[PDB]
């Protein structure tokens, strides 16, 4: 990085926190062993390094799911479950208690204040409800394969559950997505991987859970993170032009590219046949003039694999209104709301809070009290 960022919000947690909370290689993991504890049931899903199974933790019959690690990632396990528990163990979460701006705003460059934005949700709420619950940490009693418990969500696939969503029902859950976002950042952490098949949903009940905290990792000041994070189509800009000094505003990045998604009924967003593709993408929309505006900011020199970039015109966001999504799409609030997270310099990104006081949740804030 030849030129050095911070986050512009919650920017010394784990100054303000120690080893004991954010050192997760100096862990030992006790594995329990699953001799009579729980009963595996069927298999609900895969993931990239697990194979996952609905079951019942057999002393109380509550639901769990089971997560099967394949045998590897030893310390990237370790990392794993202690952001979970850093999480759920939180006694007085942050985000309920009463708002001070002078400890949120914590990057006091004169050039980051400016993108301090006139709303702000800055009432506590109930944020950490929303990140998964980790329950136990077990091995099989034959295999000795370990193996993570979990609260189990009676989720419905995003392709079949969001089609069938109001404007109002996209409004609630994006600010429940939202406030655990807030709470994650506010507890010193970046998700990385935020995208539907990552929040679980279970409709009737209007319960949202964010999970997969696999690439989830600790935001230390001037720390040069591994790019190759997220998945492809809910990448950042910074992590295709390789700026490696990035932060929370990652998440809100891809939030806004699964918002986007959402509202103009196409998914993914920015379809990239390729990691190099996914950037030409992102850049025929928002456009090439503030795509070199933001490389000169930072002074960055695009990978190996880059050649032009082009000549694209933005694409202004109407372009995307049609008459199948225009009932969410067709009000000046949402558009704004998109645009001001879809931006490539990450520091001009709505942070959580902004964005949760953004004229388009009004009508949410409107029925919390």
């Amino acid at each position: 990085c030849r030129v050095w960022s911070e986050a512009r919000v919650y920017t010394n947690i784990n100054k303000q926190r120690t080893e004991e909370y954010w050192d997760y290689e100096n862990t030992v993991i006790d594995w329990s062993t699953n001799t009579k504890d729980y009963e595996i049931e069927n298999k609900v899903g895969r993931g990239k390094y697990s194979e996952v199974f609905q079951g019942v933790k057999l002393d109380s019959k509550v639901k769990i799911v089971i997560k099967m690690l394949k045998p590897v990632k030893k310390k990237k396990i370790k990392r794993e479950i202690k952001i979970l528990t850093d999480l759920s163990n939180e006694k007085v979460p942050p985000t309920t208690l009463p708002f001070q701006k002078d400890q949120y705003y914590t990057n006091q460059k004169e050039d980051v204040l400016k993108f301090i934005r006139p709303y702000i949700f800055d009432q506590p709420h109930n944020g950490h409800a929303n990140i998964i619950h980790l329950f136990d940490i077990i091995k099989d009693p034959i295999s000795k394969t370990p193996a993570l418990v979990f609260e189990y969500v009676d989720n419905v696939d995003f392709r079949i559950l969001y089609p069938k969503l109001t404007d109002l029902e996209i409004r609630f859950y994006m600010f429940e997505l939202l406030k655990a976002l807030d709470y994650c950042h506010s507890m010193g952490i970046m998700h990385r991987d935020v995208k539907p098949h990552n929040v679980m949903i279970d409709h009737k009940n209007k319960k949202l859970r964010l999970i997969d905290w696999g690439l989830a990792e600790f935001y230390h000041v001037n720390m040069e993170y591994n790019v190759r994070v997220a998945s492809r189509f809910f990448k950042g800009p910074e992590l295709l032009v390789d700026y490696r000094m990035y932060d929370y505003s990652l998440d809100l990045w891809s939030f806004g590219t699964m918002l986007a998604s959402m509202i103009f009924k196409r998914e993914p967003f920015f379809h990239g046949t390729s990691n190099t593709d996914q950037l030409v993408k992102i850049v025929k929309v928002l456009g090439t003039s503030d795509f070199e505006k933001y490389l000169l900011k930072y002074e960055i020199t695009l990978p190996r694999e880059f050649y032009d970039m082009d000549q694209y015109i933005r694409k202004p966001w109407h372009r995307f209104i049609n008459d199948g999504n225009k009932h969410l799409s067709g009000n000046d609030e949402i558009i704004d709301l998109i645009d001001n997270l879809l931006r490539y310099d990450h520091q001009e990104r709505l942070t959580a809070k902004e964005a949760m006081g953004h004229p388009w949740f009004a009508p949410i804030r409107e029925q919390i009290e």
